[PDB]
């Protein structure tokens, strides 16, 4: 029900930095929450899981998560709402495989909260991410509330608050503007 291993503060600031560079990288840490529900009936939720997975030499973190989740999952009569905090929006490869997973598991919906964007100026990537955001995933840029939530629940904070780095707000604003253009259709 809780398998969190809290990261260091500096590990958190390293892997969730949000300078909106152009790069093809893949998240190392993937922090996740799993909520139940059922029919579904209005009003959330009841938490059943919170934890993290790590990239492995031949497996991006997103795929290790699908692996773990399908090794767990049982009640096809409940509906699952999954949240991820990741360093980057996923791969084209992972985008494709996530669309596949979502088509195989229609009781599941996924929210991806990313510190910044995977190579945001390739058009096939942008349109692939758009397609995924209507295929049963929500994609969003991590903002101050999600950085605070992450700090509170996945970081060895030891009572310090999260202190934003230089240009935190400009970085976020650009990322959020860009992602809303990508998702606009
Ligand atoms: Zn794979
Ligand atoms: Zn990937």
């Amino acid at each position: 029900r809780n398998t969190v291993e809290r990261m260091d503060r500096d590990t958190f600031s390293y892997n969730f930095y949000n300078e909106p560079i152009l790069a093809r990288r893949n998240t190392v840490w993937l922090c996740y929450e799993v909520k139940t529900k059922g029919p579904s009936r209005p009003r959330l939720d009841a938490k059943i899981f919170r934890g993290q997975v790590y990239s492995q030499p031949e497996h991006h973190a997103e795929m290790c998560f699908l692996s773990w989740f399908c090794g767990n999952q049982l009640p096809a009569d409940k509906c699952f709402q999954i949240t991820w905090f990741v360093s980057w929006t996923p791969c084209p490869d992972c985008v494709a495989k996530l669309a596949e997973f979502l088509a195989e598991h229609p009781n599941v919906t996924l929210t991806i909260s990313a510190a910044r964007l995977y190579y945001y100026s390739e058009r096939d990537y942008r349109r692939a991410l758009c397609r995924l955001s209507q295929a049963g995933a929500r994609v969003k840029i991590m903002d101050d509330e999600e950085f605070a939530y992450c700090w509170e629940n996945f970081v060895d904070s030891e009572g310090q608050p999260f202190m934003p780095w230089y240009k935190f707000d400009d970085n976020y604003a650009f990322l959020h503007r860009t992602l809303k253009e990508i998702l606009r259709n």
